[PDB]
């Protein structure tokens, strides 16, 4: 663009904005997304506004850049401009969220966190349920989605550990053991204040599992008396290490 200042956006993206406005006070915008040129005009001078383009197969594409530049939304529609096919919304430290939708129902949603970890929701039905995978540093957790919550499950012996993630993204964790023996049965107390699950066996505390803000799990053992934590917390790097903690 004759004019053009290049403006960096969330998502490696860039937009060219005219240096000056036209007679009507508007600014010209152009962007190449993938290999598709999008153009638009805006009453702001910073790169924000709406850009539009059309695929070779008639699909309608729409890039919306928020007024403060902290968020882009990229949508691809059917040729009608109204039936939404896919939508990717990128914001700060750079989460992405991508969705795919037929027929007006959201059938798939992927969320990439700023640390690279992912929640992947597949097979999503109109009642809001589907399959859930959480892609973490070293391993993957699997479970299910409902309208109320995501539940990721790990089983070891007679123990089931459930990591629940609310709509707000708040994590809570449950453990149940169908063991019939007071000698070996695991029980656990969740402290939402510390994001920590304390496992007890036969009235003694045995381990703390901390579910961190970095989307990791650490494990730390209590002394043989159940009195105090010893050593240092150790980051869990594989699913088998979670299972070891549930033995």
């Amino acid at each position: 663009m004759k004019n053009s200042v290049s403006v960096d956006l969330p998502g490696s993206m860039k937009v060219l904005v005219s240096k000056s406005s036209n007679a009507d006070g508007k600014y010209d915008l152009i962007a190449t997304v993938d290999a598709l040129e999008l153009s638009g005009t805006s009453d702001k001078n910073n790169g924000s506004g709406v850009l539009e383009g059309v695929k070779a197969d008639a699909s309608k594409v729409k890039l919306t850049i928020s007024d403060d530049l902290g968020q882009t939304t990229l949508e691809v529609f059917k040729s009608d401009g109204s039936t939404l096919v896919s939508k990717k919304v990128t914001s700060n430290g750079s989460s992405t969220e991508e969705k795919i939708i037929i027929d007006g129902i959201i059938i798939e949603k992927i969320i990439t966190r700023a640390d690279g970890t992912r929640l992947e929701y597949t097979g999503i039905k109109s009642d809001g349920s589907g399959k859930a995978k959480e892609v973490l540093k070293g391993y993957v957790l699997e479970g299910t989605l409902t309208a109320e919550k995501t539940t990721l499950v790990v089983k070891e012996g007679t123990v089931t550990l459930s990591k629940n993630i609310s709509k707000s993204g708040e994590v809570s964790v449950e453990l149940n053991d169908t063991d019939s023996s007071a000698a070996t049965k695991k029980t656990a107390a969740w402290n939402s204040g510390t994001s920590t699950l304390t496992i007890t066996v036969n009235s003694k505390k045995t381990k703390d599992l901390v579910f961190t803000s970095s989307n990791t799990i650490t494990v730390q053992q209590y002394d043989s008396n159940g009195t105090s934590l010893e050593g240092s917390a150790v980051e869990i790097t594989k699913l088998d290490e979670i299972k070891n903690a549930l033995k």
